């Protein structure tokens, strides 16, 4: 009856759990076919050949095995005002603020979800295949992992879902009759198409909705066929459902990146990072360090799950399987791990094609050879004269991480690594030194608290995690909180960093990039335990940062603290802490928040 509509495997070979959620929404969705994905090369070539077919995907023939989709510009990015969490209460999922409506996350009813996916999702696969895709989110075993099962009209979304997960017959092996997370994804466009299709690109932006149910542990979303609102285990599963999943169960969802870090004697420690959107992440995991004898190496460069071990350790493992990384911007010089990471088996979205099949974008910084010209991401012949940038700017690849020259040793090991710190950070233009150490842990969690990007507006991020936050964020401070009770926590000495303070003329003080292995060497000796005080936490004191080989830096500049400032920045952070987080905030914020202002009153 619905085995006639199955093109590839068994509904009989389904854990029966898996099997109920397939029938479930089949009957719901209408698809004319069921495919089972297994997961594997032959089925990855076959759906790829498919795509080329329908015009979904071009081959990029200057390399091994790349592709190339377009999108239509409508369905270009993540949408928060369209991205929302249900709960019963409201509370459970954002504070009530102050004033103004909520800036920490955006929650629907029970109610009118029930509404918004009856309006949606009945009949929606119609003429499509519906795909279904169990995947591991972290190694395939680790007590660290979970599982997912998406369903999806996107063979998109299954190719790159290959990339970002653990895909495939083996997750489902490994799932047996076991607990996963229910994900529903469609592309919002049945057959007939009632619509212009653009680049052959599905989606219905008008009824685009992500969701996220915590309590039944499902994700739904409709209407985007992007990054996102699409790969449901990269950002609606890793970060929103997580970190609900987290707070319950004693452990960490974040934005972060991981690296491991090694210095000449052989002595080698796990960071993490938080920095928002356009503020590196994906740079410092992979970097190349400029300093002689030292050596990073990438666990993961966007999410972090991190569990303390029996010993009081933080460990970290990475529930990804890939980088899906922002390509403008990426170079042989900002980012050549990067750049060599990709040479294979990657698909790219929204980028530029020069005519001998590569790929193009701001910032690639690599000469085209003669009579190489450049076809934009929307499909125009391009030159620089016109006003608009051959790529998207949040145009992406998706690439293997084990094919990253400096993937490191464990950033599959079952057990995670052992985070020794951790790293806040955004973009500020003024004020905000090349980097500080918290003062404690209390201070740490409200450092990381207080986060502001400019993204000419400088915006509140906490934590990096503002789009992302699977629960109240008041109670989320509470959680880090009360990390500092955990029996004999080891925990990771915290610190900010800002590479992009700039001098009276907009330029950068700070090279960045492969000379922040500087400032990493500075946090992996006061880790081993030398620091100036300040009111804000503490600086590296003079000349204890190693500027070898470097050119001039405006040190005094850059690691200045004005009281005029950072008396603006203290009562912004109160203001909005308080009338953000409200009846949340724990009192050890509002305890950090006094004492900053009594710290900086005394300068
Ligand atoms: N000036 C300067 N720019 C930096 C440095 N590190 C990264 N960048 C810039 O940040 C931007 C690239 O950041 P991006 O890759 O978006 O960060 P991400 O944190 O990985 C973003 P996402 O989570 O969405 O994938 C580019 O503008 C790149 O120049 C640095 O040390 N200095
Ligand atoms: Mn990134
Ligand atoms: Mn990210």
């Amino acid at each position: 009856n619905l085995s006639a509509k199955v093109v590839q495997g068994s509904l009989d070979s389904l854990p029966q759990a898996v099997r109920e959620f397939l029938e479930n929404n089949a009957e719901l969705c209408q698809p004319d076919h069921i495919h089972i994905c297994d997961g594997s090369e032959e089925e990855n070539g076959r759906l790829l050949g498919q795509m080329e077919e329908e015009g979904i995907l071009r081959r990029l023939k200057k390399y091994d095995n790349c592709w190339l989709a377009l999108t239509d510009p409508r369905d270009v990015a993540r949408i928060e005002s369209k991205t929302v969490i249900v709960t019963q209460e409201q509370r459970d999922t954002v504070p009530i603020p102050k004033t103004g409506l909520s800036q920490l996350g955006r929650w629907m009813s029970e109610e009118d979800f029930e509404k918004a996916f009856n309006a949606r999702f009945p009949g929606c696969m119609k003429g499509r295949t519906m795909y279904v895709i169990p995947f591991s989110m972290g190694p395939l075993g680790s007590p660290l992992s979970k599982i997912g099962i998406e369903l999806t009209d996107s063979p998109y979304v299954v190719a790159s879902m290959r990339i970002m997960t653990r895909m495939g017959t083996p997750v489902l092996e490994a799932l047996g009759d076991g607990e996963f997370v229910k994900c529903l994804h469609s592309v919002g466009c049945p057959l007939p198409l009632q619509k212009p299709l653009v680049n052959n690109w599905p989606c219905n932006p008008e009824l685009t909705l992500i969701a996220h149910l915590p309590d039944r542990r499902e994700i739904i979303s409709f209407g985007s066929g992007y990054g996102g609102n699409s790969l449901l285990g990269k950002k609606c599963f890793a970060l929103r459902m997580a970190s609900r999943l987290a707070k319950e169960e004693g452990w960490l969802a974040e934005h972060m990146l991981v690296l491991g870090i090694t210095n000449p004697e052989g002595e080698k420690k796990y960071l993490a990072a938080a920095f928002p959107s356009a503020c590196g992440k994906t740079n410092l995991a992979m970097m190349n360090p400029s300093l002689p004898g030292w050596k990073v190496e990438c666990v993961g460069d966007d999410i972090a799950w991190m569990k303390f071990d029996a010993q009081g350790h933080l460990r970290a493992i990475n529930p990804e399987n890939g980088f899906f990384g922002v390509a403008p911007g990426t170079s042989v010089k900002t980012n050549p791990n990067a750049i060599k990471t990709i040479q294979k088996n990657t698909i790219f979205t929204n980028v530029a094609e020069t005519s001998d099949g590569g790929v193009y974008w701001e910032g690639i910084d690599e000469p085209l050879a003669s009579g190489v010209t450049i076809t934009s991401w929307k499909n125009k012949e391009w030159s620089s004269e016109d006003g608009e940038p051959c790529a998207h700017p949040n145009s992406r690849f998706c690439t293997p991480a084990s094919q990253c020259p400096i993937i490191d040793a464990a950033w599959e090991s079952p057990e995670g690594v052992p985070i020794e710190g951790i790293i806040f950070g955004g973009r500020r233009p003024a004020g905000v030194p090349l980097v500080y150490e918290a003062l404690s842990w209390q201070h740490g969690v409200f450092v990381g608290a207080a986060m502001r990007s400019e993204a000419k507006i400088i915006m509140h991020d906490p934590f990096a995690m503002r789009p992302f936050f699977g629960y109240n964020f008041g109670k989320y401070l509470a959680h880090w909180l009360s990390m500092a009770q955990h029996p004999a926590a080891k925990l990771p000495k915290i610190f900010h960093v800002n590479w992009f303070r700039k001098d009276k003329e907009g330029k950068f003080l700070w090279p960045g990039f492969g000379e922040n292995s500087r400032v990493l060497e500075w946090m992996f000796n006061r880790i081993d335990g030398s620091t100036k005080l300040t009111p804000i936490g503490y600086i590296p004191k003079e000349d204890a940062l190693n500027l070898k080989g470097l050119g001039h830096i405006n040190m005094m500049e850059l690691f200045s603290i004005s009281k005029e400032f950072w008396d603006k920045e203290v009562e912004d952070i109160e203001k909005y802490l308080v009338d953000q987080v409200n009846a949340d905030l724990p009192c050890e914020i509002e305890r950090e928040i006094l004492a900053l202002k009594q710290r900086i009153s005394q300068m």
